[PDB]
């Protein structure tokens, strides 16, 4: 099954992602065919999907930044009707905004089916163009037609899958403790991570004695990133990847706090220095504490 | 003897404090009496005291807001030499900015005697005018003028004070872990604690499920006190006292993010709702973690 989470969902005929129109909040706002870059964040093209309690392998689709939900409008089965951003809630009954979605006959991409019609979400004609029509479309589970196949290119982590990225880490102290916040995160690629520690103002900060020295550069990166979250996306039900670690050195006798993100495949840490914008692999400490 | 530490030093005999007057950085500016306000920041009347390593008793005084050094003109030890505040650092060797402080002859209030001069602070006449001078005067330990007597009144904790409060608490969940940042920690009134939260924007921020909850609002007061506290002193050697903790309830099926300052007294914590800005002596969870 599709887990609860982030997702990119890219078409497995053209290099086109499932994108809410200008990102608006409108009712009946289009969702199109549209280009993407790689290791960015694509503001128009997020899509949190949320398991409905009780109905297999159903969901609905939040685009992360308006807020509102993929809607096959009024529910048709009729092939071309339009998929578009609508208001609901992430429980909702509302089968206009319900879809099943399995694994396609090729065991990797998706197929996209509305609850209610029992058709399908698809690229009308495999149209590459920016801003082509996405439909619900007749087909069936089966068939190989790439039109109505889509990745879900994963861009969220459970809070398990950041504990087991931690437990794999080298540069853990034998008395580490770590403090769980949120459930589901969205990973930053470093670009984005580094924009909002500029945007911060901490590359301006001086290092001072207790008053303003490492674990105040620590915490207000990850106040940073908190803030960036809520001012940044209109959906719910999920939080923005950034940990806080105190370490020690191999001698133990200097402590240091610093920052953590997450490494593309979200397998591994990697160390932040809020004091410089710095990525390490190894920052010379050993973490005995992290929150995120 | 005097503990390192941050003291509103208050004349024994009239309610003037020890003020550097318009809290100047320049070479020169008068310390004068000055007459406070309980329970708030005396902005300019605020003093490190750091004891220098091999020299029994013996001080630096380092106005907070100046981030200037308590100066005896010239080191002079003619009765109504000039007290300024003057450039220079925490361990000096510079005699006219050491200050051997030990008790009175009535074992609660001090006298400050100049290293190099071997007189006294005094406030000139017992004048408890605003802008009075103080100056070195000629004394004795042993005597009784209230001219020379000052209380040092204690406005900061080690973090082993801070550590005491905490563990006396009956709030604190078996399973407890605290994690110590920093040295030496000023203690807010509640007033100025209020006035960082309502100063940081906090009390307008929505609860959003996991994108701003508990733990968002919590780490947002921590880093608007650790911002405050670097924005608003120009002394080093310091940190503002603002705690977050993680806790669990009764029942062990709920969790909650807030914040906790000390008692006027210093001896006991305060739990703070950062979503309303509320003090409370039981937020109806269990400490399991905090950082401070
Ligand atoms: C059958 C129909 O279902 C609901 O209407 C849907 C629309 O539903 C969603 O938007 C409306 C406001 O337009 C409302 O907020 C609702 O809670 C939300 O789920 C929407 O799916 C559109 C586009 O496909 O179709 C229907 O108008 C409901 O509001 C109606 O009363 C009616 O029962
Ligand atoms: C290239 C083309 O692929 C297939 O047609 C698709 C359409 O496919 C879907 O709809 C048709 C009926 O219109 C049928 O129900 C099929 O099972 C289903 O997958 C559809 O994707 C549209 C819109 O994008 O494009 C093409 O018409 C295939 O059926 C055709 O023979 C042809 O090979
Ligand atoms: C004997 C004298 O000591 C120092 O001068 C002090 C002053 O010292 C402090 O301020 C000066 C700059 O004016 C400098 O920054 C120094 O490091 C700092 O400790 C000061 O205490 C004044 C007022 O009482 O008296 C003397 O001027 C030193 O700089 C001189 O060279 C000289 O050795
Ligand atoms: C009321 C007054 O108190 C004392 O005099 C103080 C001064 O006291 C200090 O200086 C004097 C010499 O001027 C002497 O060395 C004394 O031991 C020392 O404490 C001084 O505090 C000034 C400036 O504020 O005010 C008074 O003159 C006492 O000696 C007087 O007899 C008289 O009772
Ligand atoms: C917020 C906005 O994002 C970008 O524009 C979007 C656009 O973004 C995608 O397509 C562009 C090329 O047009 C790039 O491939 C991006 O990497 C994609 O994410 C689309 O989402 C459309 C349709 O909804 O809306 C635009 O606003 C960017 O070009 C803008 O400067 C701006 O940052
Ligand atoms: C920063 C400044 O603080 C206050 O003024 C100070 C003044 O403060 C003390 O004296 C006043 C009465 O003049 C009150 O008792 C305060 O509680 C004291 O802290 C002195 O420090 C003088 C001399 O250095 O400087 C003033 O700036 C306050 O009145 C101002 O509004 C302002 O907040
Ligand atoms: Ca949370
Ligand atoms: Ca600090
Ligand atoms: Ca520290
Ligand atoms: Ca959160
Ligand atoms: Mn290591
Ligand atoms: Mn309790
Ligand atoms: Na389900
Ligand atoms: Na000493």
């Amino acid at each position: 099954s599709l887990r609860r989470g982030i997702y990119h969902i890219e078409n497995a005929g053209v290099p086109s992602a499932i994108d809410l129109k200008d990102g608006s909040s409108s009712d009946g706002t289009p969702i199109v065919g549209w280009q993407f870059t790689p290791d960015t964040i694509n503001w128009h093209q997020l899509w949190l999907a949320e398991p409905i309690p009780n109905v297999a392998d159903t969901f609905t689709l939040c685009n992360l930044f308006s807020g509102t939900y993929m809607d096959l409008y009024n529910g048709s089965s009729e092939a071309g009707t339009a998929v578009n951003g609508w208001q609901g809630t992430a429980f909702t009954t509302n089968p206009h905004q319900l879809w099943t979605i399995k694994k396609s006959s090729d065991g990797t991409s998706y197929k996209i089916q509305n609850y209610g019609s029992k058709t399908f979400v698809d690229l009308v004609n495999g149209d590459s163009s920016d801003g082509a029509k996405i439909a619900g479309w007749t087909g069936t589970w089966d068939e190989g037609n790439p039109h109505q196949k889509w990745y879900f290119n994963r861009m969220s982590v459970s809070s398990a899958e950041a504990q087991a990225a931690i437990a794999r880490n080298p540069h853990i102290h034998g008395t580490y403790r770590g403090y769980i916040l949120d459930g589901e995160y969205l990973v930053l690629p470093n670009a984005t991570f580094t924009q909002i520690w500029k945007d911060s103002g901490l590359p301006g900060s001086k290092w001072r004695e207790q008053i303003y020295d490492c674990d105040d550069f620590a915490i207000a990166m990850k106040a940073a990133v908190g803030k960036w979250g809520a001012d940044s996306w209109k959906a719910n039900g999920f939080a923005i990847f950034c940990g806080v670690m105190l370490g020690v050195n191999k001698a133990g006798d200097a402590a240091h706090a610093y920052n953590f993100t997450l490494t593309k495949d979200h397998a591994d840490i990697v160390f932040f220095e809020p004091q410089n914008g710095g990525y390490l692999n190894d920052i010379g400490y050993d973490s005995y504490m992290a929150f995120y």
